[PDB]
């Protein structure tokens, strides 16, 4: 259709207004003292929340161009979220600060590319600096502490997460489920995990979860593109008569077969979840054989000769519970016999022994690791279902934070790491004047997080920011108690990885955002 | 004509808008670092200035309600200027802060009477506190220093003012003059000062000066009311032949006579200035006799028998110079015989000796004081008339500041003394909640001048205010150097009297403002 | 009346619009390749012109904001022109460039007063740099060359100015006059100069000349304030009988006497021009006595006793000619006896010998200089009256340029000297970021004049500016020949004084306008 186009400073100010609207919408909820925000519901009561992610997913603007700026900040915030799992408000605030300053500089007539280059230099310097300032979290006690603070200061959740972390090692797989008894339970059962996502979002049985949980499902293994709907018809009849959930792992799924499965899920007669084949080529087939071993299933490939039509209920594997996340998938207690799994472990281990390629050897090593380590299973213990699910969600976010911190590290919360980095790197210069201006933009930009936190606390942001700048080390201003002190001593912490990713994504989005001219759109009808 | 009436919250917010407009327009120029402001001029180039008084005298609003609010806040600011001579901007800023907060509270529904009483108590406490915090300035050294800083850090002006203060004693009279030579000149000649102004503003021959300077005039003493201008008809004809300025000291002058003389001055054939007779009854007559002795004049009174028509040129007194300020008038080098003046001094001396009533002794004592001390005159010395004018203005404002300081005292400049007072009086509680709220309003409101100066310096208001509050004694913040330190060391000081009067007038105007409900005004045509 | 107020970015952008409008209007005509502009004329065909002052003096906006913007820019430019005489377009262009950049930076949140301080540092550095770069013009040949350049490549005018300069010495004064003969005439007669102008513009007999030229006028010497019209009635009748122009030199002129002189000149019964007395006090009286000696007049003073009423035709002086300039005035061939003038010169010489005050000695020295050296008159030689007038104007402004060059010096023309200055001062760093930014603004600012000149030549400005920047010394770009080369060789050079003053005034006005926010205006009607 006829598409409008505007470019130059006018488009820049429009997109600036849009991102400003979104930033004002989301920044309020930052911090403990982040104020409540009320969001719509087409029926019934409006919802009340302090979670910025809901605000981001629910916000869009009537004006096209402002809406598009809002979408830029929204998608980069979501990228940060899926990268780490928290701190989305922090990333959005950083983005607003950097982008507002960059636009006002561009209004001053500076060269945009020089500003972008200076920003890139400043942000990479900050990344390496905070990497230096990172503190390892390998010790169990700090893991318990971070899990505690993430779960609204619940020490039991931290203890359980730490124990599970011990059980399955540093890079194990942990899943949480509902426990019947009032006491928490923990058990290591061999399972599987791999990074693949659902074919369509429509498979999500619990939209709030964002994932598909299936109990006692039947798993289909395939190394072929599922061109036609006639291929899986016997399997569909089989799972219809079985009356149980169905999981599919295929090299590819076409739009038509997926759409038919979507129609089937809306029919509710059969609930089908489909995922892509992990790995590539030979390695893909090798872990497909691993899955067949784990579930007692059979691998169906075009090259060997068998097809999906020649599929029986026996041919498919099985397991006790599978979860299909946004881009991950895990399986728990595959029916496949442990002895066959051990034989496969030995085969892959001797393959490692004869391995000469480094990357293939690493693939085999991680394959045996995921195959032998298994999966830890938490079972939430409480009285009523409401607190069952509350504890479940708290455990989920806590373990996400814990694995994030374990992966990279941890620093003092309150954004104090950012301002400390700013004080350290204030002297960093650029090749030319405009690059230096962008450097200064970045250096004064990451004061915004604690500033907005203080604003949500009601105190004057500038005074507290100056006070923190005066202090050194891990000294800052507890928002909850509204008093100064060392965050580490009082348990306030934040993973290094989440802050690093947030800053990187904010810098990247701002760099591409400032350098845009032609904000095209469709005719407003 | 027709008129309307407005009242309620809408009325108060109208007042608030008007006073806010004027307060911003003037406060932008506060401080030595005060921002410039551009003023109209129907003919030729517009003016650019930093003086708040110029801004104040040229503000009126299209809307009647905003206009009247601005008019009355401007009026009280002018009252403050008349009290001391400086600190108009500070007074207006104080007024803005207090009225804004108080009307906010009035919107919050608290009893306005309670707030007025609370702020009255708070301001009285602050006044006595700053009186306790006053520092004497009787020594010539501090006199020279304050005169120096007042005259744009000109030590020669301060030295001259100190010398004149020594010459004419603690409560002497000092008058500025243009000196022919390049060297700065000082002299002492018997003059005569009294607290009466011109009857009509039209008399002001030098409106920028705001006074009437007449050289070698004829002075007419009249202890009667000027019922008709025919009483003046003969004598005026005489001064038409003399071609010299004319001064009249009259017990009263009826409005029609004033109009006739104003017409005669618009024609300017006769340069007539009239002033009401100070004193009261017997005191007025005795001091008029003193005037007759001083100038060689003669008192014309109805009861004794002589009349104004029967007045000759020789009957009028004379003096080498006279100046008529807005509410004061001084005379320099009265022609009248010094021996006769000394005889009159002796006569009033025996009157003091025989005087038993306290106020009779006081009035006779001040009479002999003003009769014997004379007037010290400082004549500017330089090569160019431009420097003559600027140095005249500098010496003028400097000696007003010096006498203000001598009258009561001197304290730290920049309003830091107000901050110290507020810190001292943070404990004062009202009889009930609302009175205490008003007290809080007052004690947090006198922080405004420092904040405004910080804005005029571009620094963070809250940060600097907190820094000053942390400090004790006179530890303030030199704005010119932009450095913290003891205020007296760099010597930026202010008279106690001017700050006290400004705060008192701001308190009064805010108190009456809060209890305002109804404006009656002409329809906007 | 009720006034509107505006403050903040709205005020700044209004000012920006006004300055941009006038800057285009004035900068269009820069260069010998400058364009043409036609102005209003209520009757007859309007005037096409090229002069910067001609276009500038009629510029004003219907919108009051932009109007007063243009007003103060125009007035600063005009007083800069009064200082030197030329470079009006250059001053306006410099002001526009600096203020546009400064307001852009202010819109970028830069601290205004810091920018002003950086501008101050930059301009003082530029002044010292250019004065170091100045080239003396004491040699007569360069004086003739610059006179030729100013006078549209007329070597005769520059030559004649050179011989006149020789006749009256380096610091002499030369006045142009109409010459009867085809050959130009030169003479030296005992003239007089003093720095006082007409009391009102209405005395200007030739508005284009901007002065009051009176042939054979009677001179009235007065050392008193002329209070009333009654005093000069007898002299008015005497000069009406004489049927000749009248000049008054008076200590002070009142408003009413001035207005009556104005209406009497509009009646034209008497063509009287009044001027304030030069100097101050004793020296004023002494050189007034010198005037009486020179012209055969007599000094009338109140102190001595005689009155202006007691004035006869003999008492008044006389001279062959007088010209009251804007702020100075000249007299030609006073009637007073030469022997008396020489005796007075000797008397003042012995006063110099006994003079111990340095400044008084300098005053006496310049007194004897202006009394003895006199004035050289150049009488234009040509055939027809049109060339009489045009060559008279050419001689006048060429002499102005020549004296301007003599006072300070001369540097490379076409603004290339500014480019060299900027290159020399590229390294100057401010105390902080904002001062440095202002310094950069200033350094790029004085490139605009050269760019504008190139634009008025039609060539691309940036390439020529870069070419000049690469070149060193005085290698500039002759606009007329449209080619590069050493600026001195073709001799297009500019006085150091005019450029210095123009840049200083532009910096002053720009700094003032940057640091102002509030702005009043009358109601729009
Ligand atoms: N007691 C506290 N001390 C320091 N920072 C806090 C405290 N409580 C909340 N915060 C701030 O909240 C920020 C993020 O809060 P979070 O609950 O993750 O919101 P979001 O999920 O939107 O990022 C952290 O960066 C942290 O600085
Ligand atoms: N550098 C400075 N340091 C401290 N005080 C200052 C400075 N500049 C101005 N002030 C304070 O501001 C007050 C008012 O400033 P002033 O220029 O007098 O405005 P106004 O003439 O309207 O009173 C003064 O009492 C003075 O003490
Ligand atoms: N051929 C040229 N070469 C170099 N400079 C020129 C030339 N023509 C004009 N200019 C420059 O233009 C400036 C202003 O020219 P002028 O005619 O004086 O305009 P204005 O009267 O407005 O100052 C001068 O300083 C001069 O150096």
């Amino acid at each position: 259709a006829a598409k409008d186009v505007k470019f130059g400073n006018d488009a820049r100010v429009k997109m600036l207004r849009g991102v400003n609207v979104l930033a004002d919408a989301v920044k309020v909820t930052l911090g403990p003292k982040g104020r409540n925000v009320v969001l719509d519901k087409s029926f019934g009561a409006p919802t009340i929340t302090k979670d910025g992610v809901s605000v981001a997913r629910e916000i869009e603007l009537e004006d096209k161009f402002e809406n598009m700026g809002a979408q830029m900040v929204k998608e980069v915030a979501s990228k940060a979220n899926d990268a780490a799992g928290d701190g989305t408000t922090t990333a959005t605030v950083l983005a607003q600060a950097i982008i507002t300053e960059g636009l006002k500089a561009v209004a001053a007539g500076m060269n945009p590319m020089d500003l972008k280059r200076g920003i890139d230099k400043a942000v990479t310097a900050a990344v390496e600096e905070l990497k230096a300032l990172s503190v390892p979290c390998s010790d169990s006690k700090a893991i318990a502490q971070v899990g505690t603070i993430s779960a609204n200061s619940d020490e039991t959740v931290g203890k359980l997460i730490a124990e599970a972390m011990d059980k399955v090692g540093k890079e194990g797989v942990i899943t949480v489920e509902d426990g019947t008894g009032l006491q928490d339970e923990l058990d290591v059962v061999e399972g599987m995990q791999f990074d693949r996502g659902y074919l369509s979002p429509y498979f999500i049985n619990k939209p709030e979860t964002g994932a598909v949980e299936l109990e006692s499902p039947f798993i289909l293994l395939a190394d072929k593109k599922i061109s036609n709907i006639r291929e899986m018809l016997p399997v569909l009849e089989a799972v219809a008569k079985a009356g149980k959930p169905l999981l599919i792992i295929a090299e590819d799924v076409e739009g038509e077969a997926l759409a038919t499965l979507v129609v089937n899920t809306m029919r509710g007669i059969v609930k089908v979840a489909a995922v892509k084949a992990p790995g590539f080529g030979d390695r893909r087939k090798a872990m497909l054989q691993d899955i067949a071993t784990l579930t007692g299933g059979t691998v169906i490939s075009e090259e060997i000769g068998m097809e999906l039509e020649k599929a029986t209920l026996e041919d498919l594997g099985q397991a006790k519970r599978v979860v299909i996340n946004k881009d991950t998938t895990t399986i728990i207690d595959g029916v496949g016999e442990e002895a066959a799994i051990q034989g496969r472990v030995a085969q892959i281990r001797q393959q490692i022994e004869e391995a000469t390629s480094d990357y293939d050897r690493e693939k085999l090593q991680e394959r045996v690791a995921k195959l032998a380590g298994g999966v830890a299973v938490i079972k939430v213990g409480a009285a009523t279902e409401v607190e069952m699910k509350e504890k479940k969600a708290r455990v989920e976010d806590a373990l996400h934070a814990t694995r994030a911190a374990v992966e990279e590290g941890v620093v003092a919360g309150g954004g104090v790491a950012l301002i400390r980095v700013a004080s350290k790197l204030a002297d960093l210069r650029g090749q030319n004047e405009d690059q230096n201006v962008g450097i200064k933009v970045a250096l004064r930009a990451m004061e915004a997080p604690l500033r907005q936190i203080v604003l949500n606390c009601g105190e004057e942001p500038s005074v507290v920011a100056n006070t923190v700048k005066g202090g050194d080390g891990n000294y800052g201003y507890n928002a909850a108690t509204e008093e100064y002190g060392n965050m580490i001593d009082m348990g306030i912490l934040d993973p290094t990885k989440v802050t690093r990713s947030a800053l990187q994504y904010a810098a990247s989005v701002a760099g591409l955002m400032i350098t845009t001219e032609c904000m095209v759109t469709d005719l407003p009808k």
